[PDB]
């Protein structure tokens, strides 16, 4: 906005002043005979500082003028130790600038005349950013490693270049390597670095230094989707056991993927991460067989028994609602338009019978599970939902909007119960309602999770809200026209729009074509109802078809053209919840522990396959 | 058509002639042994004006016989100077004819002898028109670079014939090489033309030279759809900044892509276009960033702010209709199917409490609110063409109609208002359908109910008004069959068609099973109502399933592909209509003005990329 705008008037006023200045221009231009001449002139003000404080080797080294760049070095080599100034491009030298172009006469005589290899470009265009198009690290090692030059890189170590050096984020000339777009080129990049990492005295080895997030360069890979970087990085975890004929045992590590309670683990910052590229880690050998070990094993059976006992709870609300306490009315009829023959009872007549005595037991069994749902619950919307993520579980999205929904409804109905306030039947049927449709969430893990059963579910349910804001505005232009049309006439013989209210309900009724069309046909209707209602229902007919192809054309395109997976996020951050919650005796360690077989304390899986 | 029935006679009249004659047999067949004999005899009619008066040069060129066109020209050299005379070859000389079949040792011969390189084939068969297969110009230049000879431009323009000439469109060259179909090819001979404007002093270059349309080959490219000669122009237009790495800095020139105010933009000239790979043109570089920029600070702000003030409106037109002046009648109900107990007050009745004059005041926002729509609507709706004009207007428009008929309405129910005429029902309900179905209009400013707008209201007028007439054959058939059915029996049990116009309605009411099947069971019922309703009942099960299977094929698998171009197309043609309607002072300029950076008093863009 105001910022996109003040890089573009930066760029525009740099080109402004290397035009208006003669000697700036012929570094850019390459006039090596227009360099003779200003430079003997007394050596006019060759500290120069342009739009992003530019001296005129910055403008030589930019445009790959090696034969102009010279003439800058003997005229004043004070220049080679010289930054950019501007916040835009702070501590860029012209060292910099030479290795991302990949200027190779140009870098070695900037070596030879003293070029300081550990420079730090601190410039806000060097930071990762969405805005930035490029994050290539802060140091002249790290920006010939992601334009992919192996002779600089041989070069600047040679010169002395720290491949244990970090960023402002804490990243070393490693963890960058991941975060290039082009994947195949930074692989072989990272073998190189590695390859110079002799220093078996650095306490670490490079390729499990940290970042300040405390990541190491494998679980980068896991967190940014980097699946070609995951798989290279693999195989320093593997073991293979013994290959019979067609046969392989390979034994993986699983020390830095699998949950340890103390430690975040690869599987949660895959999903804290909410990228599409991310969940393709889920589909990677060591990581898809852990997940549906334990979606085999414990994560899936203790889901099916805790939707049981909500199953339990609910019944044993509802019998608590189908026997609550009413007495005939004490007041008279007052309108002839007047249904009601009960009323509730007050609290000292509501419990005066042995038979209310089991009422209230029930009472109180739902009261307490439903403080238990605060107090279990009110923490993880808190945790989960705004801090890491929020809707891409099963049993998720409306589920713990509505269960907390329930639990506050189920109090409001104890207060007006103790008060003996009139209308608790409003709190009830909220909770009726809000409680049986949970039981629908905990009935999509009773199912095998294919990758395209979920996510349909969740898409149908999102293009039919998006239907009901478009189905508004055609209810209330047709539901006002019904009313001022019935508006001259007896409600008595056809009462479907007697007032506002009732008219928009049935226009809503007859949109869905779940009561009959208006008739009487011992009466003369208005000739502008019957023009108006033939009109309205073509139009209900036709919106109600087209949703049903709408709704086909947008499950083809997820399926056959979005091709995201979305069913391993779910599982993964599904376990992980009722992995915090259980205890320690409930819940084994998946994986095999070393010290009984001699590989040390770190949990191994075995993975038995057939190459055929 | 008569018309082209005219047209294959001559060209079987044309091949009578030849074979009647022997000097234009001889021509033809390439019988140079019938030449000398004939010459030998007399110097007899060579200038036989045939039927699409051609001569026996025009022959041997058409059937490509050098020999034969040779002894003509030394015989009788005053037949190069002849063009044909008739209506659908006007103006073709055998030089045109001699290019376009590409003889090109015919074209030395023909130009040794000072043939017109400036004549211009002026016929119907010449003009472009959809019901030619061809569109190559009028001059031989023109046709020589349609037909991809690079040997002929080249003799041509030695020989002294003009580039800049135009055809009756002001069409020159480079026009009509984006009107070709093999779009390489016309990049190709595209640079050749250029490269002969060498001797550039006049005003305007080849490339900057309008047609009578107003279009530059540039604004043509765009028009035409043409996205391979769009991106090769749009090579001139850039100007490279700087380039570090994989970045680039690219700096646009937006003189005539972005909405000068003054004249028809190149974005106003794709969207009114009744075309579909223009739409194309849309996603290139420097529109596609440039459309971007002025929806997400300019666009959407003002499109919401509309749209916020337009429910506003609605909802103050809903309440005045709903507390509309009501009296109860003065007379007595006069048969017993009489329902009304209510009419209008009178004009003086109907402002007499302070109730009514909160009511004055919501009724004067809407007659005002009327007058608005019919100032800012009505005065482009007829400067901007009245006819076919217009229809492009509501072709890709179909809530101007909408918005209009609605404000109709309004002024309707004004004036029936103010003679105290009774029914104002009948303009109120449609005012409050059109009222409210126009909201629908503002759900193509988001992102969420955006794409799926565009599915809901897509809908083919060729399987529905098939749907439509079938329908309405069913209704005539079987309303018809249960009028003369129940015509002897009493209404009073089953009254459902006791008059022939209720009965219409009544069976438009079972086709769509909006009311239920008319039954008594405590009386007899005629025997061929059960034949009759339940062959009705297949046959609507029948055309609803037709109907479903209709919406399934060849087009809304289009949309369901091309939802979301459908949804930036219809971005892009609401902010051209903002920023007309809007003044400048709250719509600043796009881009930046290049006139303080030393580049010219025009607006740029700057867009940078990296390129991988
Ligand atoms: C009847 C009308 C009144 C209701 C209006 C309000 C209702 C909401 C309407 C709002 C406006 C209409 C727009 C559609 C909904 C959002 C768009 C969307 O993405 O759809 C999503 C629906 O949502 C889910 O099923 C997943 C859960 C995430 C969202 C949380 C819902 C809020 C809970 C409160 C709910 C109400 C309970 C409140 C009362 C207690 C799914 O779309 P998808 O992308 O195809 O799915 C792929 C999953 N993926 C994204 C992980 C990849
Ligand atoms: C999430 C997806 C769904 C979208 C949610 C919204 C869905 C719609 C939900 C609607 C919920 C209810 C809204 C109106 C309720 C008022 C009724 C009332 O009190 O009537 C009173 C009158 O007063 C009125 O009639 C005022 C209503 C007129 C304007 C309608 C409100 C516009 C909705 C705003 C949003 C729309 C925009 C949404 C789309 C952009 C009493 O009238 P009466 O008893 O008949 O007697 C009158 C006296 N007389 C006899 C002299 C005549
Ligand atoms: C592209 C899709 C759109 C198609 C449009 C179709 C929509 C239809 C448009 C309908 C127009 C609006 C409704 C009014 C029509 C009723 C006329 C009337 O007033 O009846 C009066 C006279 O009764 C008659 O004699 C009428 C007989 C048929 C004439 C009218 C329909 C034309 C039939 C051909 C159709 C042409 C169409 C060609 C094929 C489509 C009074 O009725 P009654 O009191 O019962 O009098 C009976 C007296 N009796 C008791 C002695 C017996
Ligand atoms: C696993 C799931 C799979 C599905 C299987 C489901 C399992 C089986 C499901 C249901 C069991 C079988 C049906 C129950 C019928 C009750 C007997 C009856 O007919 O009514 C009789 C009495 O009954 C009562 O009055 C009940 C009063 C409220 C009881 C609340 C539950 C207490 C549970 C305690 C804790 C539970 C622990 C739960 C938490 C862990 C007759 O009553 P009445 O004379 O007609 O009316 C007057 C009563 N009044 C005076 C109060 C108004
Ligand atoms: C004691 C507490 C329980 C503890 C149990 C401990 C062990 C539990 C362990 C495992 C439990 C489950 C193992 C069953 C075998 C799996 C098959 C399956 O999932 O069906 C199908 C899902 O369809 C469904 O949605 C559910 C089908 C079953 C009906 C309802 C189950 C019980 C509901 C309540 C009744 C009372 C039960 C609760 C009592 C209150 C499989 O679908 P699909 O074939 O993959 O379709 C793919 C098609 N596609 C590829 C095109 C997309
Ligand atoms: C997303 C937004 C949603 C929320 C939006 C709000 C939605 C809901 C809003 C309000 C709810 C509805 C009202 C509540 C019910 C009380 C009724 C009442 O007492 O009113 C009384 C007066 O009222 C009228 O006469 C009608 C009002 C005239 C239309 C609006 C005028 C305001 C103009 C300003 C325009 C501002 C700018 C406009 C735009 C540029 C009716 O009393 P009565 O006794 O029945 O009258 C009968 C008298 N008679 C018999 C002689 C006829
Ligand atoms: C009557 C009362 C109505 C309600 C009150 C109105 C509100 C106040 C009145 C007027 C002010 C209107 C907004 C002006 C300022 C906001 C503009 C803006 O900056 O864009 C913002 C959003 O903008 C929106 O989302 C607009 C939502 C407001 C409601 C739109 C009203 C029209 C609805 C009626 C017709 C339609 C329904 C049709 C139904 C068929 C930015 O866009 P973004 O997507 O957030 O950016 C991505 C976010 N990110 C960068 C972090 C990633
Ligand atoms: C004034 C009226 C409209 C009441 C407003 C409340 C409803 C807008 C919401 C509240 C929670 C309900 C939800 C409760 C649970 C269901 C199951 C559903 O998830 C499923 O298990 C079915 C699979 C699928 O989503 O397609 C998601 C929402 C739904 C239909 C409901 C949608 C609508 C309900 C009635
Ligand atoms: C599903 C598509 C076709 C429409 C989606 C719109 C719904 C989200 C809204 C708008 C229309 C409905 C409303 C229509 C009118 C009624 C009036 C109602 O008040 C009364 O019934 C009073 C009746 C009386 O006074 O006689 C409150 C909300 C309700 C059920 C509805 C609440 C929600 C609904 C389902
Ligand atoms: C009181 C009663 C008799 C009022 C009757 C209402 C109709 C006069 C209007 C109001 C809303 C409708 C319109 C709303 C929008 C559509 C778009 C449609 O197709 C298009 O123009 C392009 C498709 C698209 O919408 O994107 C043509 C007319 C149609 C069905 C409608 C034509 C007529 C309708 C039924
Ligand atoms: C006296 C008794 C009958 C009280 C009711 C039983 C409660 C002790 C239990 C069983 C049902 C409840 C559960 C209902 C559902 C949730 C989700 C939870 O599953 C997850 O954490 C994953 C959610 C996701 O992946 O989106 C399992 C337990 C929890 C918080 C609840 C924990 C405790 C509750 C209140
Ligand atoms: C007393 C005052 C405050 C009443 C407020 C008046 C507005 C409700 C109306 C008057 C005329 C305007 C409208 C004039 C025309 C346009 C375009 C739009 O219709 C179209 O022409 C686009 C249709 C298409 O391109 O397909 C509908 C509403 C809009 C933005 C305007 C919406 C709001 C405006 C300001
Ligand atoms: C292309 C679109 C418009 C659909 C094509 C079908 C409609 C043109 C026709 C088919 C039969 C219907 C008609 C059938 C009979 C009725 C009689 C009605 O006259 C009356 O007086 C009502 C009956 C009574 O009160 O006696 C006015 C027209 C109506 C609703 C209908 C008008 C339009 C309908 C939907
Ligand atoms: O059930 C249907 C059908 C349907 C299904 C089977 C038939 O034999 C006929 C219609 C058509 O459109 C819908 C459209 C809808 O929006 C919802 C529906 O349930 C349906
Ligand atoms: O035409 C469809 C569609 C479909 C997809 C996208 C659309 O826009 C419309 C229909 C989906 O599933 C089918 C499934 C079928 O077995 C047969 C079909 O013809 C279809
Ligand atoms: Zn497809």
């Amino acid at each position: 906005e105001s910022w996109a705008q003040s890089r573009d008037e930066q760029n525009l006023l740099q080109q402004k002043r290397i035009w208006e200045s003669p000697l700036l221009l012929a570094a850019k231009d390459n006039d090596v005979q227009a360099l003779n001449k200003l430079l003997k002139y007394e050596d006019c003000k060759v500290h120069q500082r342009g739009a992003m404080g530019e001296t005129a080797l910055h403008i030589a080294a930019l445009y790959d003028n090696l034969e102009a760049a010279m003439v800058l070095m003997e005229a004043a080599p004070e220049l080679v130790f010289e930054p950019m100034t501007s916040e835009l491009y702070e501590g860029q030298t012209a060292l910099h600038i030479a290795v991302v172009n990949q200027n190779m006469n140009l870098v070695r005589a900037l070596l030879a005349r003293r070029a300081s290899v550990s420079a730090r470009a601190t410039g806000t265009a060097f930071r990762r950013s969405p805005c930035n198009l490029i994050y290539f690290g802060e140091h002249p090692l790290s920006f010939a490693a992601c334009v992919n030059s192996e002779e600089i890189v041989r070069l600047l170590i040679e010169h002395g270049a720290d491949i244990r050096a970090q960023d402002s984020l804490g990243n070393t000339v490693l963890h960058i390597l991941i975060l290039q777009p082009n994947k195949t080129f930074a692989c072989q990049m990272y073998n190189l670095l590695l390859s110079y990492d002799r220093h078996g005295d650095h306490l670490q080895p490079l390729d499990l230094v940290p970042n300040h997030q405390g990541l190491t360069p494998f679980k980068l890979a896991g967190v940014e989707g980097n699946t070609v970087m995951f798989q290279h990085l693999m195989q320093k975890r593997k073991h293979t056991q013994w290959t019979y004929g067609p046969l392989t045992s390979t034994l993986y590590d699983l020390t830095e993927i699998d949950s340890s309670g103390d430690e975040q683990s690869l599987l949660e910052l895959i999903i804290t991460t909410k990228k599409r590229e991310a969940r393709q880690i889920l589909d990677q050998t060591p990581v898809k067989e852990l997940v549906s070990l334990k979606w085999k094993r414990y994560g899936r059976p203790y889901f099916c028994m805790l939707g049981a006992i909500y199953l339990l709870y609910i019944i044993c609300f509802t019998m608590c609602c189908i026997y609550r306490p009413l007495k005939p009315r004490t007041n008279n009829r007052t309108s002839p338009r007047d249904n009601t023959l009960l009323q509730q009872k007050l609290l000292q007549e509501a419990y005066m019978t042995p038979k209310d005595d089991i009422r209230l037991v029930g009472e109180l069994v739902t009261v307490i599970g439903a403080i238990i749902i605060l107090l279990v619950e009110v923490p993880d919307i808190f945790r989960m939902g705004v801090t890491r993520f929020f809707g891409q579980t099963i049993l998720g999205g409306p589920f713990h909007v509505l269960i907390i929904t329930y639990a506050f409804m189920v109090l409001v109905t104890m207060v007006m119960r103790l008060i003996s306030a009139s209308g608790e039947v409003v709190p009830m049927s909220f909770a009726l309602v809000l409680g049986w449709c949970n039981v629908m969430y905990f009935a999509r893990g009773f199912q095998m999770l294919g990758p395209f059963t979920i996510m349909i579910q969740k898409m149908i349910f999102g293009d039919l809200m998006r239907f009901c804001w478009l189905m508004a505005v055609v209810i209330l232009g047709f539901a006002s026209a019904f009313y001022i049309i019935f508006q001259t006439e007896d409600p008595e013989e056809l009462g479907h729009f007697y007032d506002y209210p009732m008219a928009l309900f049935s226009t809503f009724e007859l949109f869905l074509t779940i009561i009959d069309g208006p008739a009487n046909y011992n009466v003369d209707l208005p000739f502008m109802y019957s023009i108006t209602y033939a009109a309205f229902a073509i139009i209900a007919t036709l919106l109600m078809l087209n949703l049903l192809i709408a709704m086909m054309g947008d499950t083809h395109w997820r399926v056959a053209h979005e091709r995201d997976e979305l069913w391993r996020a779910q599982i993964v951050a599904t376990t992980v919840m009722l992995e915090r919650k259980l205890p320690r005796c409930l819940w084994p360690r998946s994986g095999i522990c070393g010290r009984e077989y001699g590989l040390g304390d770190r949990w191994f899986l075995r993975v038995e396959d057939r190459q055929d």
